[PDB]
This record gives C-alpha cells, sequence and structure tokens, in this order.
C-alpha cells in the first residue's frame, strides 16, 4: 500500500509557525508528500526533499518565488490511472470549475484546491473536486493506494 501525505496549506514561518514537526518527522512512512501549502524557506524544501525524499508539490502560495522553481504553479499527477489536478489558490465556485478547465486544457478526474477547511466531495461539470481543509485546524490528507484507487482521508489531530 502506497501513500501520499497531503499537506493542505501550510505557511512556515510567514506568520504561523505552529506547524506539528511530527507529521514532517513521518515523510519516511510516506513515498510520496503532495504540498499545496508549501514551506516558505527554499533552505527547507531542500528538507523537504530530504525527509520525504520525494514529494510533489504544488504553489499557489503568496511567499517567496524562489520555492516555485521546485514545485510549479499547477501540477497534475498520474496515479494508476487517476489524473490528479492540484491547484492552490482560490476561485469562486462558477469561475473554479472554468478557470481549472482553462489551466488544464485536458479535463482532470480529480483535483485538488486547497482554501475550504470544511472537506466535501464536490462534483462539478464532470470533474471530482476535493477539498483539504488547513493546517492549524488539525485537518491533513492521507491517501493511500489499494486496488488501483487514490483513496482521500482527511484524518483529524
Amino acid at each position: 500500500v502506497k501513500r501520499f501525505l497531503l499537506i493542505s496549506d501550510s505557511h512556515v514561518p510567514v506568520r504561523m509557525a505552529s506547524l506539528p514537526d511530527e507529521i514532517l518527522n513521518s515523510l519516511k512512512e510516506y513515498d510520496g508528500v503532495i504540498g499545496l501549502g508549501d514551506y516558505v524557506d527554499l533552505d527547507t524544501v531542500i528538507l523537504l526533499e530530504k525527509f520525504s525524499k520525494e514529494f510533489y508539490g504544488v504553489h499557489g502560495n503568496m511567499d517567496y518565488p524562489d520555492v516555485k522553481e521546485h514545485l510549479p504553479f499547477s501540477k497534475v499527477l498520474l496515479v494508476e490511472g487517476v489524473t490528479i489536478g492540484m491547484c492552490h489558490g482560490w476561485g469562486a465556485p462558477w469561475d473554479l470549475k472554468d478557470r481549472l478547465l482553462k489551466v488544464f486544457n485536458e479535463k482532470p478526474q480529480v483535483i485538488l484546491f486547497g482554501h475550504t477547511h470544511e472537506p466535501e466531495d464536490t462534483v462539478k461539470a464532470g470533474v471530482r473536486f476535493l477539498n483539504p481543509g488547513s493546517l492549524a485546524e488539525g485537518s491533513y490528507a492521507v491517501l493511500e493506494l489499494d486496488g488501483g484507487e487514490v483513496r482521500f482521508e482527511l484524518k483529524t489531530l
């Protein structure tokens, strides 16, 4: 069972810094760490590549652009058939679906967007949008791969 550690929205240090490093220490058990919210220190970005030794990041945070050379503004993953279109930012219910189908010329099967801290399985325009909560609200997402399915479990702390 392979498992992706999805971190909803991280701003460290910035003006939060209150991120439980316990999960960061557990990257050993995650053969794929997904970062929708990044660590804003370029130094710590390399440290991320040190702990996880393989991470997939999407930089849509309002911090240092230096980090954007390690993780692009938008990224899609191909996980056992499931096209995961990940994009961190904001958007209205109307704009969201249309904008994401604009950014991604080919429609993603499942899209990850972090902004709301209340998780709901939302199907818009025929696309499945998954929304993880926030950092300091004790909401991280663990994607577990079994039978060739990306299974989203937002686990609480």
